[PDB]
């Protein structure tokens, strides 16, 4: 599988279990079509979304559920989800890890492209 | 000024200079309707997007062009744009400043919210 | 003003007031020697630290108490302190914004180092 | 082994490989005494640093040498290196993964402590 997503809580220290998640990828009329989805596991992770054949380039959004993820701790928190919106882009052999890390008022998103 | 966006360049520690983002508002039938959008100023800041008056409650997505930042200055980028999405003015005005730490595959959006 | 550290609070999306910090400067014994100490405002910002004149080139390190900022909330998070430790003014005087993101299990320090 | 380091390079979107590190113990009389060191792999980790019968309750200091691995790939950085100063805490069994998300003028720092 060429794409997986890790998401991990920043107020616990903690990997962020049972965060729901979407991905769409983007139709020739400009609007979002659902590709993928699921809950993170344990871990934090997410994995078998999708694969290699299924793949293919385009630009893709994450759309994470972060919101209810924070309501279920009793939390308030500031964003309605986490976005991740990228263009995957055949160089060579790719597999994505996108990383999520949460805090109510913050998130950071980073990607980890390897061969 | 209830709404400022801020914008920083974490390879060169600086301002992110010249940066666009556009404003969206959701309406009532779930699409995203345009509300405000600007540049970032020499401060990598942008000010006066809207007013305590036209900013009512609602659901608000800022979309930062990050991508073309980066291609101007060479870099390919991960990203398409950072998405910030966020409920808004739920219990009365507030004022919010957003936060984009940039770099070429990892970003973090933050929010100060001040009564 | 060449240097001065801002400091928010991830948790509640606010700055974080009242964070104390010391600043030190490698000697050439390789110790640690005092060299500006504060807390932040209202505002999360310590302005003031030093002036252009007392702040040469050297080796610095700031250290935020961010776990007393914590326990003062209720939490007791993972890091015993914030730590930036940074070369300045190598090349000629510049003027140093560290800006430093606080959760309790993680944080990130950004500077903007400005000629 | 209760310690992992991972090291991510937030310039590149890849694990950040040959970063080298050294792990401190405080002693009693507040200095800092080596514990423990090594690399990070092709995939960004550093296994095996101690064993749960060494690694007691403590503060711990991992300084990781950010500016060699920057001063590598030809960029300048800011820090000196990259700092986490932590208390080791025994409440139930626990292992700790310390994650830096590098990029030249910022960097975070993150724990997740997992049973
Ligand atoms: O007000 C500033 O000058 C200033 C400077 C820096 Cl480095 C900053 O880095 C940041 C890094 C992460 C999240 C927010 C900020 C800031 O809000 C910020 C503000
Ligand atoms: O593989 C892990 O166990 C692990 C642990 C932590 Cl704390 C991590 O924090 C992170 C913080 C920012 C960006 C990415 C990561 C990670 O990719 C990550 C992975
Ligand atoms: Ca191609
Ligand atoms: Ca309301
Ligand atoms: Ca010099
Ligand atoms: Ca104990």
């Amino acid at each position: 599988c060429p794409l997986m997503v890790k998401v991990l809580d920043a107020v616990r220290g903690s990997p962020a279990i049972n965060v729901a998640m979407h991905v769409f990828r983007k139709a020739a009329d400009d609007t979002w079509e659902p590709f993928a989805s699921g809950k993170t596991s344990e871990s934090g992770e997410l994995h078998g979304l999708t694969t290699e054949e299924e793949f293919v380039e385009g630009i893709y959004k994450v759309e994470i559920d972060t919101k209810s993820y924070w309501k279920a701790l009793g939390i308030s928190p500031f964003h309605e989800h986490a976005e991740v919106v990228f263009t995957a882009n055949d160089s060579g052999p790719r597999r994505y890890t996108i990383a999520a890390l949460l805090s109510p008022y913050s998130y950071s998103t980073t990607a980890v492209v390897t061969n």
